[PDB]
């Protein structure tokens, strides 16, 4: 909400009027050069429908005294009346007023101004450029076709205004039979205005595209000099289009590059030894997944790190705080302190049949599995049978990090599973803050090892109570 | 496994039929625009061979009722004679139908709508579109060398239909002598269709490739306007080709200019340290070999590098088990033990006349020969003294690691070999975990020690019967 | 500091002289080829303004004896005339000398060697190549643009000298009517040098750009051969421009199409978790801000994080110390920890109207407000009663983060603010290692709580009097 | 050494003869199309100097019977003559022979073969392609100029053989005044051979570059059809050159591109806040070293990752084994055991003022400093003054890894230093293999503590005697 009698620039009513002036700009982008080159007085069929547009643009220059502008240093939308004006007047108000006087006025001060005056209205093209500069940054718009539509209007405009100048040079020549157009057609000054405009637009397009048939070409020095600069412009413009379409091509298929070679090199190597298909599908299943889970990890990690911990601690508080109470070890801890743990649990992804935590782990971190099924196995004499199959809700690596011993087992994954992480020194640093809970997680830690009837890991239970001793 | 009287889209005969239809589609892509331009009423030598193609496409638009379609929702061939029919009839049945009426019919409703009508049967180009779409997502075909063939086809097609349209503009004109072609050749209406077609195609390709000799060019506004749009099209099209062949080139050279980047780094590293030249070459003799055989696909270790040890060993076992079972050392042991023994070995190739394990050295590793051949040789009073050669499928330096005697004889690779490596430590930290079986290894070589009967070959007896008393 | 009567090449009064000699080089880059082609003997309007430029280059010939030069092995400005001279005299002193003799001298040895002689003084073009060589490594210049500006001058120079050579081939020809220019204009030898120079410059550029209208073209073999090489040169040159403009474009758009990859990833990530739309709002309100302000250069944290915490802290102390010493609770404490207390704070910008710390929230953090303004407001009875606003240079949420009471109020950023964060833990594990200074914080808070005279703000009085009881 | 009367393909005396035939190939690459196009019988001034080349190539046919070839499957140089022949005779011997017969022979077979026969010699062009394929993947040659030289010869060849065909079409026309060349030159069939060759070479070059002046252009149907295919070839060829020069440009500034942005982002941010130049360069004097080190570290790791251990263990055994006897801890260990440690000591680089190992860290690894000056510090309640400084030959992290204790001190790098590395479990699995040495490295570090005289040093020795318990 803003002050009375002020419209915000982001209003939808407004932004649907702004996009309507752009079609009026494409209109003057055509008519202004065409009048400059082909006309000398405001003839009716175009004077009428040009004083109209000079009202829709007069309406606008007053309708930006009631339009707030987003301040930049404070990102506030200014709605101070006497401050909007002083910014307008200081920036554009002069031009936008000058480029709206009807041509019939400038005619009265000097008959020789119709052409040049109407060329001032090309100042309105600043709205087209401001529009394109916004669409590329938008996300609901294909960056390809937006970058292509801007290349089209640029080259359609240069082709058109060049044709209008190069005809002007021939029209205001002293005697016309020595012009570039007077060479072919005898009396081009009597031909229809549609023929003349098509001819010059056709010379212009075949010089820009470097076809250069050579039927129409400069004949005297005035024309040769304009052409020298036109042909130079096109050399840069052409190199600019080719450079822009290469970048739209080699940077549109720039990801699938190092994902096909590998898949190729995979089955390539596979068929150099024609090993059975029962595993062909098995490995490529992992090749694609491990490409997925790292893309997902990378994207999530990058967006999560670019946010303040006052907000990122609301995502990691909305995704996990529910299943952070079913963990057997945190049952009974103060509700607030648990918030501090959930705020710091970097969720990592994992492709199936991979080892998250291996035997004799240096005590670094313990995980929490939010979804998927992981299975437990220990190493002994080189034969390893499954121990347990932990699924969503339980904790693994939980002991060795607490009692500062090497981790006792090794966890593997069966499906692509997502796991939380918790470095030891952080989780350790958190408890010494609120020590009023640091005892509670210790007993229900122990009550865990007693609620289980496993004999050889309750072995790992008695030597810790002499650690208590 | 589909119901009777239904054909799977993945059948073999069906795919050869589809390719046949694509060939016919190319035929119509040439002939439909050509009739629009250069012909006015169906004359025999084409009015026959197009009715034939119409018959074939009618056959297809009827037998596409007996073809099942996959579904991203299930990835399953939906073989029911109701959903198939209602997918076809709904999607584009009537288009493929209307693009099959013989022109000898449309002539009987309006003698004018002949060229424009049989211009309708360019709708068949959807089949070429689909063919290229499938060829892209494949792996026996170079993706860029297909994105490029699709561009040469679209280029040829544009060059062709532009020529036909332009000649049509010229022919329909009232006064023939004010046309682009009537300016050069006087009675262009009395020349062979061959000459007129070649002339117009000649103008068309000259303008598209921006040569523009200027002998043939527009003469009136009707032609200038067509040409304004043709030249605009080409500007975008050639900008699109150059963008696409830049892509093809970047990836065609990526490999050979990656190789020269590692060889560069392998010297920028061996220089900072002033490595001796005797040693600065063995490095490059192994990086050259690595890429020269990396291209072969034999080198392939990346696939194993990107795999978890859980799945990787499952396929490493598939290879070197049928070879390692014959080695005299591990003969007659538990299957589980030697299985993980396979898992902890790494392969490594060796250019010929190298030295994998030279004698009088610390017994650090022992190898398994998988391919190729090498040979033991003694440095006898500083002279080469060859010994028995070792073939593929045996063991090297095994006496050193399991007796800690320094290596007996050096080993030089005769040909380009490829061995399996297991160093002393990682082996010991396996056997002694389950010594219960490790004893079956000790006597195995011992029993093997009396298989050889030679003085120093029997010196292997006393030095293990040293630890009998030691 | 250097010796007497020596100028360092880095002098500022001197760089303005070198740059002056470049706009004189550009003069000879135009005049020397033009005289070769269109002129035969020095005529006044160009014979005087050409000896002038020869003076300013004779001056630089002596005034380069009093200029020190660097040395890659020393990076030092060697200033000893004996060693400076021999560097010049033996490198290219003579070339610069012979390219300064006035043409009125070489005239009086052989009247033929006029136009060819003053093509020698294109050797001065080395100064332009030197100039561009510096604008590369400069950092205040666009660099792709500098790579681009150098091709505009190359392609303008090639277009120019090609026009003067090609006219020379025509002027020297025996019969003038069989020349490329004599075929078009009859008496081309009786036209203004303006007309002839524009014509030949016109041909030269409809060939470089490959337009090739064909009005002016070679007529005899001597011209065809020059043109064969000109058209070959251009093929390489335009292929080199398009390669360089592709480089300029790829790097000019990288930013905008990187910001699009960030926002894209930030929506996919929100989409997989089905995040509530209220929260999907906040993220993109902070990523857009990050790239807009990142564009401003305030966001400057990427450079900050790269350095080691040992040096990174050295800068962070330089900024937020003069701000932090004013905070009330850090009053009168030893300068050691306030330095290390600063180093462990992280900055984070906040778009306006974003609630950074809401009411009755668990006391997790506490901030220091660097730039901007925010204000606390209470959620009472559903009416948002604003309280005194906080300015840039004070502390928020401090009572909660120490007395462990759920947050006193909310805080909404009025404008775009930027704060310093320090959570409860990382702070506490620092003070409790330095308890000897911690009470100085404890009493400062209370003493501060007495200077305030408020009903509930003095509940923090009685609220903490348990801390001395409990 | 190889068998008698056999030359290896790598012999210098031979590879200096192969590079001489290539200039004879560039000779036939010109003469053969020119004879096909402009001559109809072997005139002297070119028949003599063409039977010569057909001797230097006959000689070579003999010589490749005494030239070993690299057996790819075994990378050996084959030597048995009976095998060299059978590979030649089966691959190229026919063509290389059929393209050597002097043109005077084929003349006696049929007068009309002179043109076509001499075009067979273009088979010799296989040597040029084999040469370029070698120069590219060589290292002593600039990859840029090698790919530029290959693009020049291709276009110089297409331009030349197209000119020779397009003249053949005009020479063999029934009446000559209806040709592309007979249009301009009244009677071209009596002009010099140099004028005619320059004309057609000039038409060919304008069409290839798409200039197309239009003075010379197809006049009839056979010419139009040749041109349709020539102009099509050029469209692909031109797109191939532009694509090849973009790749040589945007892929030659590939590092340069990722590096300057970080540098300017520093100083521009530094000038954003105009902090003193004292430390302004100090940080800028680090990003370089940080970059200079990740590159060296990346490349050494890349080229040690590609070699067999039996060789990589000769580099590390040459760079470090000399200074791995001054370490106080390994003084007295058996010699061959020390070899095994030097084998697995991954050497890492480190920019200055960075911390290789930080306080209270679970035992993971201990390093060895080969060069540079590192300094030791400890976090005592946040006031860290240096304890000692270490230089080449001192070990750090030596304690925590050996007694399973959190790390005691924190090492910083007072300059750019290179550091060895040794993970705990690897170092542990090694002594467990030959325990005949574990006792003397276990204890000799204790004397190091008693050779140390610090009161707060033996505090960790103060549980070493119940470490005996
Ligand atoms: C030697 C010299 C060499 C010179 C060569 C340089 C090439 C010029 C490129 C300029 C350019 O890209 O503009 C830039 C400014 O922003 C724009 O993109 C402006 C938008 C164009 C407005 C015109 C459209 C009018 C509507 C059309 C109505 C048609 C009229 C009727 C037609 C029948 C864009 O830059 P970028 O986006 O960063 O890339
Ligand atoms: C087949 C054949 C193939 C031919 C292919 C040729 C293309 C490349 C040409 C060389 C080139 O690019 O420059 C190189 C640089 O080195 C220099 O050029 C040195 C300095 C040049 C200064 C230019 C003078 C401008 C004077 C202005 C006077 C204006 C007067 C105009 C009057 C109207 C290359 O650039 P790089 O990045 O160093 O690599
Ligand atoms: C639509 C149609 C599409 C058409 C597309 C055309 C593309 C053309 C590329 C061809 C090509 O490069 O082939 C290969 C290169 O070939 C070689 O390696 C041969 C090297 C040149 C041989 C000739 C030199 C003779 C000496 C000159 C003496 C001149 C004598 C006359 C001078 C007056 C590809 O190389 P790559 O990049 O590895 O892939
Ligand atoms: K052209
Ligand atoms: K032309
Ligand atoms: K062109």
């Amino acid at each position: 909400k803003l002050r009375r009698f002020v419209v915000s620039p982001y209003d939808h009513k407004y932004r649907i009027w702004e996009a309507f002036l752009v079609v009026l700009v494409v209109y003057t982008a055509w008519v202004s050069p065409f009048e400059f080159g082909f006309l000398r007085k405001p003839r009716p069929p175009l004077s009428i429908t040009d004083n109209i547009v000079n009202a829709f643009f007069a309406i606008d220059i007053i309708m930006t005294f009631f339009v707030g502008y987003l301040d930049k240093s404070t990102y506030l939308i200014v709605d101070d009346r006497k401050q909007i004006a002083f910014k307008y007047l200081r920036s554009w108000f002069l031009l936008d007023l000058v480029s709206t006087i009807p041509s019939e006025a400038a005619m009265r001060i000097s008959s020789q101004s119709y052409g040049l005056f109407n060329m001032l209205r090309l100042w309105r093209l600043r709205r087209v450029g401001a529009l394109f500069a916004r669409l590329e940054k938008d996300r609901n718009f294909n960056y390809f076709w937006v970058r292509c539509a801007k290349l089209v209007c640029v080259t359609l405009f240069a082709v058109h205004c060049a044709a209008c100048f190069y005809y002007l040079i021939a029209a205001r020549n002293s005697n016309p039979a020595k012009t570039w157009i007077g060479a072919n057609v005898a009396n081009f000054l009597e031909e229809s205005l549609w023929m003349r405009y098509v001819t010059s637009m056709y010379w212009s397009i075949t010089t820009l595209t470097t076809v250069g048939y050579g039927d129409l070409h400069p004949v005297n020095t005035k024309e040769m000099i304009f052409d020298i600069f036109y042909m130079l412009f096109n050399l840069g413009l052409t190199a600019y289009l080719i450079g822009n379409m290469t970048n739209l091509v080699v940077h549109g298929t720039s990801r699938t590059r190092n994902f096909r070679d590998t898949i190729q090199a995979a089955s390539n190597f596979a068929h150099r030894n024609h090993l059975p298909p029962r595993l062909q599908d098995q490995m490529l299943a992992h090749l694609c997944l491990k490409y997925r889970t790292d893309s997902e990890g990378l994207q999530q990690q990058e967006t999560l790190d670019a946010l303040p911990k006052a907000i990122r601690s609301s995502i990691s508080h909305f995704l996990f705080y529910s299943l952070m109470d079913k963990v057997y070890l945190f049952r009974g801890v103060s509700n607030d302190l648990l918030f501090q743990l959930v705020s710091e649990m970097k969720a990592e992804y994992f492709p199936p049949k991979e080892d998250v935590i291996l035997q004799n782990e240096a005590p670094t971190d313990f995980y929490i599995l939010v979804n998927g099924t992981a299975d437990l196995v220990d190493v002994d004499t080189g034969t390893e049978s499954i121990v347990r199959e932990v699924k969503a809700g339980d904790i693994i690596g939980e002991i060795g990090v607490l009692c500062y011993r090497p981790q006792l087992f090794t966890v593997r994954t069966k499906r692509l599973c997502q796991l939380l992480r918790m470095n030891r020194t952080t989780f350790l640093n958190i408890i010494q803050a609120n020590v009023g809970d640091g005892t509670i997680i210790m007993n229900n830690l122990l009550q865990h090892l007693k609620e289980m009837n496993d004999p050889v890991m309750t072995n790992v239970l008695l030597e810790i109570e002499n650690m208590l001793a």
